């Protein structure tokens, strides 16, 4: 591995630890000594494995008083019902739209049928909570979240990726939590994978907002761990020269008469094999094609 990458399941930091599995983490911050908050939602398949690796840190999981969400991907709170019932002090701080988004049926439907999709054969998830009685409280752009003595986390609005994500800065340990609206960090490669699924100028801009939070000394993507050193610093900038160097990709193959589908195999293949455990293939493949005609309509 890579000194400047942690992606083992325990303790990260003094105040942080990667449970789950390292593709679709749930991040634990102990707030004090009898406070502790969850940040990211997973999957629904992993409820199990979550509960026990917090058990493992948390003697009373009633002292978790927060969950903090970045947008209502499948991947990113599938655990949600799964786990607010073992948890009975925590509030789920997230967006309004992302609010919005677990009090719509459509919605829902599809977050369910994703998960469903992730299950292995054995296992039997736990009993839900509805998804529109979920503890939520909505946060506001710009909302500071004062979590602990030590834990003040700023909300910022970082849409593109989706229309309703945001991010989740500390600025007392230059430690951005960023959802996908980085896109995917190549673990291979070490270097960003354009997730443009919603708005490609909305994403654009929200890269450049975030490349000027004060220099950065951790960032914390939805999937694969954590980022340190010079991939934090320069991260949001590194995201957004990736991006453009997609679109210019894509323009070039159909200035030569290819079609959206050329291009989509070859990402899917090239990038496919990373999600594979938690992204259905088809899923995959299908948000390659989706981003690409983001970004054909927008240039
Ligand atoms: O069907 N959706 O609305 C949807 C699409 C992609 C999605 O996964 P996301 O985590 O946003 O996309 C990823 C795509 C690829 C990789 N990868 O290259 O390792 C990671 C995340 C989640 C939900
Ligand atoms: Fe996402
Ligand atoms: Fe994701």
């Amino acid at each position: 591995s890579h000194m400047l990458r942690l992606s083992a399941p325990g303790q990260l930091d003094d105040d942080l630890c990667l449970l789950g599995d390292v593709q679709v983490p749930v991040f634990l911050l102990r707030l004090g000594e009898a406070s502790w908050a969850l940040v990211e939602g997973g999957i629904s398949r992993d409820a199990e494995l979550v509960w026990a690796d917090l058990c493992r840190w948390v003697a009373d999981p009633s002292q978790v008083h927060y969950w903090l969400i970045t947008h209502k991907h499948y991947d990113h709170c599938g655990l949600l019902p799964y786990l607010c019932p073992r948890l009975p002090n925590v509030q789920v701080l997230a967006s309004e739209r992302t609010c919005q988004a677990w009090k719509s049926e459509s919605a829902v439907r599809v977050v369910e049928r994703l998960n469903r999709q992730l299950l292995r054969a054995e296992q039997r998830l736990p009993e839900a909570c509805a998804w529109d009685a979920l503890p939520v409280r909505a946060v506001a752009d710009g909302e500071w979240l004062e979590l602990g003595p030590r834990h003040r986390l700023q909300v910022i609005e970082a849409h593109g990726h989706s229309d309703d994500h945001v991010v989740f800065y500390d600025v007392r340990r230059r430690r951005l939590f960023c959802g996908d609206a980085l896109g995917a960090f190549d673990e291979a490669e070490g270097v960003w994978r354009p997730l443009v699924f919603d708005d490609m100028e909305a994403y654009l801009e929200s890269l450049e907002r975030l490349q000027r939070l004060p220099t950065l000394l951790q960032l914390i993507p939805g999937h694969g761990g954590l980022l340190r050193g010079r991939l934090a610093a320069d991260g949001a900038e590194s995201a957004y020269t990736e991006c453009l160097r997609l679109c210019r990709r894509l323009l070039w193959r159909q200035s030569m008469g290819e079609s959206l589908d050329e291009l989509s195999e070859e990402l899917h293949r090239a990038w496919g094999g990373q999600s594979v455990d938690f992204l259905p293939g088809e899923l995959h493949l299908g948000s390659m094609r989706r981003m690409l005609e983001i970004l054909s309509r927008q240039a």
